[PDB]
């Protein structure tokens, strides 16, 4: 059926639950068996360039894999599996260079509002109930009572900000343009979980902190955070389509999926262009295509395939406990 390289990628529980079909474990050092129609990988990790090589000379498609939008309780980098993946046999979401199979699902505007209601079910739990891709943070503490502008940082290692056509330096212009832009403002710059954890850096290292540019190192859930602020930049983070569904806008220094739709304000040089290739979606589009269809999910109780709402409302039933 599918051939999985990678020994992290064969550990997932219910592997084959996700893929929909067969899966069985490749050797580096052995030919692709008659028995694998594809080889699946998990995005554009260094890790999945020998595969890649290896398909492509044995005349066999790829498969890329990676989290889905809402995975787990704690972090992946905790060791925690995966409640929800991403299939994708064209591409991959965060590549820019290329249509993926998740922008050819937004673009199937008519299987998107098939799913409206769905879409809304979810999207006001995600909100209301405050999760997101990890979901153990605590609320971010503060009073309710227009200053304040969110900057993003994520994982210096991370193929979404490279694919996305970016690196390091547009990190530095999101915060530049973030200040410049807005001087009344307090300028928060939110560390990722993964970097407050240990397990991985950042892009701000060496930045100097001063009385407006604030770092925030606390580990708090994103939709908590979101309601204290006015805007949100990003690079490529995830969290920028986090902050489309809590109402804030979005200024996008990389290309990622939700880029270049008409809903985001796209800073990056090749944004007329992929704006020419993707065309316009609306945010319900967009979710029901990212959440619904590209993303697949297993019961956390039973492993047998699931769906989003079974997944949300075990982590609702999970948090209360933890
Ligand atoms: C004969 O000489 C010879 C033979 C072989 C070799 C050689 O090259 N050997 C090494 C082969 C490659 C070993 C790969 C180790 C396992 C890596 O597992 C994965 C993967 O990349 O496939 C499993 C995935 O499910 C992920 O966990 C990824 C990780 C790391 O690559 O990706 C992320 C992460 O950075 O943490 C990516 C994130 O976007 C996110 O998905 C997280 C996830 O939440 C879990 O943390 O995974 O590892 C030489 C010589
Ligand atoms: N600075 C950041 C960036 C991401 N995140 C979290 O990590 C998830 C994945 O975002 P990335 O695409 O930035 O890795 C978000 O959904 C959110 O839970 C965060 O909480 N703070
Ligand atoms: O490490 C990566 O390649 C990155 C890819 C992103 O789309 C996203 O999965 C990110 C993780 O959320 C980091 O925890 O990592
Ligand atoms: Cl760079």
């Amino acid at each position: 059926g599918i051939g999985i390289y990678s020994p992290g990628i064969w550990r997932i529980p219910h592997l084959e639950k996700f893929l929909a079909q067969p899966c069985q474990k490749l050797s580096l050092l052995r030919p692709v068996p008659q028995e694998v129609n594809a080889i699946a990988v998990w995005g554009h990790r260094p890790s999945a360039a020998k595969p890649v090589a290896i398909a492509k000379a044995a005349g066999k498609p790829v498969i890329r894999l990676e989290d889905g939008f809402v995975r787990s309780l704690d972090l992946g980098v905790n060791g925690e599996p995966p409640l929800s993946l991403v299939v994708d046999d064209c591409g991959i979401y965060y590549d820019a260079s290329k249509p993926s199979a998740l922008e050819k699902l937004v673009q199937d505007k008519a299987g998107n509002t098939a799913l409206i209601s769905q879409a809304r079910e979810a999207m006001h739990t995600i909100v209301t109930g405050d999760m997101s891709k990890y979901n153990l943070a605590p609320a971010f503490v503060a009073d309710e009572s227009t200053n304040i502008v969110l900057v993003v940082d994520q994982t210096f290692n991370c193929m979404s900000v490279t694919y996305g056509n970016a690196g390091p330096h547009e990190f530095a212009a999101m915060l530049e343009a973030a200040m410049a832009e807005n001087p009344q403002a307090e300028i928060w710059v939110k560390v990722h979980p993964d970097v407050l954890e240990g397990k991985k850096t950042g892009y701000f290292a060496d930045l100097r902190a001063t009385q407006r540019v604030r770092l925030i190192a606390e580990n708090v859930s994103p939709q908590s955070l979101l309601r204290h602020v006015s805007r949100v930049y990003v690079v490529t983070s995830q969290y920028g389509f986090e902050a489309l569904l809590a109402g804030k806008p979005v200024t996008c220094f990389g290309q990622p999926w939700y880029a270049s739709w008409g809903l985001t304000d796209d800073r990056h040089p090749q944004s007329a262009l992929l704006s020419a290739r993707r065309g316009s979606a609306t945010l319900e589009e967009l979710f029901a295509a990212a959440y619904l269809r590209y993303c697949r999910y297993i019961d956390p109780q039973t492993g047998e395939v699931s769906d989003l709402f079974t997944v949300l409302q075990w982590l609702q039933l999970q948090r209360r406990h933890h």
